[PDB]
C-alpha cells in the first residue's frame, strides 16, 4: 500500500512503511512510526509514542509509552510503561522507568532494572534468574556490594567478634581466680597454727610446723581430758587428807588431853 | 538541501541527511553520520565520532566519542566521553567507558554501570535510584551479592557468634565452680570437728556427730573455765592442808617433848 | 553488486546489502540480513541468524546465534550464543542468554549479565571490572545488596553482639560474686568466736569483740600450758602432804603408845 511519509521531516523506507508524526522515520515493511520523534526499524516494528524508538523487526512500543525504547525481535514497552527500556530479544516493560534487561527479560517494579527473564520450555518456575559479573567493589551507600566485600566485611566482623569473646573470657578467669583468691587468703589465715619445738601452739605466721586449727581442737581437747581427770583424782587425794589431818588433830588433842 | 552520502561505502537516506565519512551510513531528515564507520537512525540524529552508532530521534555522539553508542530519544554519549554507552530515553555518559542504563540515567564515574537517573517535575533530589532485580547468588568475588546472600551469609555468623558464647559461658561457670569448689573443700576440712559418744572431740573423718571448730572451741574454753577455777580452789585447800600438817607435827613433837 | 531485497518484506538499502529471508531489513552499504524477521543496520552489518538485530557498522549475530541482539560498532553475538545481547561497541556475548553490558564486555557464564569488559593497551589483566551505582536497596532475596544495606546489616549485628557479650560478662561477674561469696559466709561463721567483757569465749553472734579461731585456740592453748604446769605441781603437794600425814599418825600412835 505504502510507503507513506505523512509527518513532517518524516521518512519512510519499505512496502506498507509508515512515519505519520512530526520527525518519525520508518525504515522496514509494514513498519509504522506513529509518534512525533518516532523511529521504527525492521519489519512489522511499532513506534506508536512520542518519542519511541523500536529497533528489530517485530519490536514495539505502545502508543502510551512515551519515550519507549525497544532493541532487539520482539522486545516490548507495553501500556503505561513511559521512559521504558526493553534491551534484548522478547524483553518486555510493564513498568515506568524501568528496564527489562536481556533477552526475555521482564520488569516487576517501577524504576527497577530487571535482569531475571520468562522462562521456556523446561522451567517450572516462571521466572529464571541471571548472575551479575564484573564488578568492582562499591564505594557508595548506593553502589552494588560484591561476593568479595560481603565476605571480607563479614569475615572482618567474625574474627573482630572471636576475639572480644577471647578478651572476655580471660577477664573474667582473671576475675574469678582474684575473687576466689581473696576468700582463700582469708581461709588460710584463720585455719592454721603454728607448733613450736616443744609443741606449744603458736600463730601461724613464719614457723616451722603448722597444723589445720581443728587437729589443734582435737588435741588441745585430749590434753584437756588428761588434766580434767587428773583434777578430779587429786581432789579426792586432797579431801581425804584434810579428813585425815583432822583426825590427827583430835588424836593429838586426845593425848594432850581432851 | 542534502541528501549527501560522500565518503565510501556511506549511505544518506532523507532530506538534509549526511553521511560524510567512510562506512558511514545516515538514516533520517537531517540525521548526521560524520564519523568513520558511524551510523545515524532518526531525525535529527548526530553520530558526530568514529565508530559512533546512534539510534532513535536527537540521539547523540559527541565527534570525540569515539566508540559511543547512544540509543533512545536524547540519549546522549557526550565529550570525551569515548566509549561511553547511553541506553534508554534522554540517558546521558559523561563518562569514558561507563554505560548508562536506563531513561534519564547518568553516569558518575569512568569504568562504571550507573542505573540511578535524573529525576523531573517532583524531587528535590538530583538523582533518582532503581531497584535492581533477577539475580542469582553471585558466586565470584566480583559477582554481585544478593540480598538473600547478604542475610544467609550474616544470619549464619550470627548465630555462630550465639553458639560461641553459650559455650563460653558455660565455660566460665564450669570453672567458677571448680574454682570455688576448691576454696570450699579447703574450708570443710579445716573448720569441723567429730563429736563422741560421750563428747570427746576427733577427727571428722567419718563421724556420727560433726560440729564447726568455732563452736568447739567456745565449749572447750567452758571446760578450761571450770578446770581453771577447780585449780585454784584446789590449791587453797592443799595449802591449808599443808600449815594444818606442820602445826600437827609442831604439836606432836611438843607432846613427844620439844 | 546490490543492493538485493530477495526475501518476502524484505527491504535492502545501500550498495551490496542484501536481506535474503522473509522479513529481513538490511540497510548500508554491504549489510547483510539473512535471517528470519533479522535486521542490520551499518555498513558491513551481518545479522545472519533468525530474528537477529545487529545495530551500528560491523555489528554482527552469528547465524547459529537465534534471537542475537548486537548494539554499538562491532557488538558481536557469537556462535551457539543464542538469545544473546551485547550493548556496547565491540561488546561480546558468547554465552547463551547472557547480556554483555558496556563497551569491550563480554560473557563467561550461560544466563549471566556481565558488566567486566576486555581491557586494552595498558592492562596485565585480561579483563576490567566496572563499578555498579544508583541503587534502590533491595527488598527481595534475589535483588542486589547495596553496599549500604550490607554496611546496616553488619553494623547492627555488630552492635548487637557486643550487647550479648556485656549481658553474659555480667552475668559471670554476678555468678562468680554469689559463688565466691557462698563460700565467704561458710568461711565468716565458722571462723571466728566473740570474746566476752571478761574474756570468756562466747558464740560470735552479735559480741562486741571478735577474734579468729586459730587466735583463740592459741590464746586457749596457752591457759591450759599453765593449768597443765599447775596441776603437775600441785599434785607433788599432795603427794608430799600424804606422806607427811601417815608420819604423823605413826608418831602420835607411838606417842599413845604403839
Ligand atoms: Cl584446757
Ligand atoms: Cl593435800
Ligand atoms: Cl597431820
Ligand atoms: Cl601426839
Amino acid at each position: 500500500s505504502d510507503a507513506k511519509a505523512s509527518g513532517e521531516f518524516s521518512v519512510a523506507v519499505g512496502n506498507g512503511a509508515r512515519a505519520t508524526e512530526k520527525a518519525s522515520t520508518a525504515v522496514g515493511s509494514w513498519a509504522a512510526a506513529d509518534g512525533k520523534q518516532s523511529t521504527a526499524l525492521g519489519v512489522g516494528t511499532y513506534a506508536y509514542a512520542n518519542a519511541s524508538t523500536a529497533l528489530g523487526s517485530v519490536a514495539f512500543v505502545d502508543n502510551t509509552a512515551t519515550y519507549g525504547t525497544a532493541a532487539g525481535n520482539r522486545a516490548k514497552v507495553d501500556k503505561d510503561a513511559t521512559e521504558g527500556t526493553a534491551l534484548g530479544a522478547k524483553a518486555t516493560v510493564t513498568n515506568k522507568n524501568s528496564v527489562a534487561l536481556g533477552a526475555n527479560s521482564v520488569t516487576t517494579r517501577d524504576n527497577e532494572v530487571y535482569i531475571g527473564y520468562k522462562t521456556g520450555t523446561e522451567s517450572d518456575k516462571t521466572y529464571g534468574t541471571r548472575v551479575l559479573g564484573g564488578l568492582s567493589d562499591g564505594t557508595r551507600n548506593s553502589d552494588a556490594a560484591t561476593v568479595g566485600q560481603l565476605n571480607r566485611k563479614v569475615g572482618g566482623v567474625y574474627d573482630d567478634v572471636k576475639a572480644r569473646i577471647t578478651v572476655e573470657s580471660e577477664k573474667q578467669k582473671k576475675y574469678t581466680d582474684q575473687k576466689t583468691s581473696e576468700v582463700n587468703e582469708k581461709v588460710e589465715a584463720r585455719t592454721t597454727v603454728g607448733v613450736d619445738s616443744d609443741g606449744k601452739l603458736t600463730r601461724a605466721e613464719g614457723a616451722t610446723k603448722t597444723i589445720a586449727v581443728n587437729d589443734g581442737l582435737v588435741a588441745l581437747s585430749g590434753r584437756t581430758d588428761r588434766i580434767d581427770y587428773a583434777v578430779g583424782a587429786i581432789d579426792g587425794r586432797v579431801t581425804r587428807n584434810t579428813q585425815s589431818i583432822e583426825k590427827n588433830s583430835k588424836a593429838i588433842a586426845a593425848n594432850t588431853r581432851t
